[PDB]
């Protein structure tokens, strides 16, 4: 292939998220890096799907609920930031307190 | 588990392929590097399954049609070349104009 | 990811690839078998199994019929570092494929 470091980081995220979601479908509450991976992949998928920055923000609040992660993970995650390519280019997407 | 650089590259092709096929599954037209991953993983899988070079070449032509990829992708893709191990060792597989 | 963390991701991704091949009815090769059994150790530890339950379950993950001829004797030992409840542990699988 010919992956930039940024592109590879993006794939890692997709791979960590699939691993995470498999664990979620087995009934395991997610840890902090697993949650970050799931939420980050959600931003990447959104931008890939043509979603706007705002629709990605809007939707991301509903991806993991407090009950889906281990105790303490929500206060470990006041902010996630992910760069994704939207229709006008590369943008840093901010998810504030995504998990409640 | 020690992977050689070439083996790691093969893993990266399979994982990029998997991400691209998930997108196709959702009805999204594939971009250029996505199409390259899917066709490249096809060759690797073909070789792994004991198909001949010629069988993989024949098979690869129907993997992705023009409607499966974004406008412009077919003429962005006159040639894909993928090294894979066949029953007589490493071979450089050339896919000519695979997306029509 | 730390190098060790990245190694574990690589193990999961090689195992997924090996399992898809198993589902196609292909006999696994040696490194495919290693990835499957290693990912199994990693999964059991993450699920909260003890080292002993992981060892006990591991012997039944791949049978001789699931792997190419010669693979069992190429595999007298797998060792996998995994994080259990009291920290990092080196799990040994002795003769896992019979
Ligand atoms: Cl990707
Ligand atoms: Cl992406
Ligand atoms: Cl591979
Ligand atoms: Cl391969
Ligand atoms: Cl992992
Ligand atoms: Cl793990």
């Amino acid at each position: 292939m010919h992956l930039t470091p940024r592109e590879f980081d993006k794939l890692v995220i997709h791979m960590l998220s699939d691993v995470a979601l498999k664990r979620k479908n087995k009934g395991l509450k997610l840890n902090h890096p697993e949650a970050v991976a799931v939420l980050s992949a959600y931003v990447l998928d959104g931008a890939r799907e043509g979603k706007t920055v705002e629709e990605v923000m809007d939707g991301a609040r509903s991806v993991l609920k407090a009950d889906d992660v281990m105790d303490g993970v929500p206060d470990l995650l006041p902010l996630i930031q992910v760069e994704a390519v939207f229709s006008d280019g590369s943008r840093l997407v901010s998810l504030h307190n995504p998990i409640t």
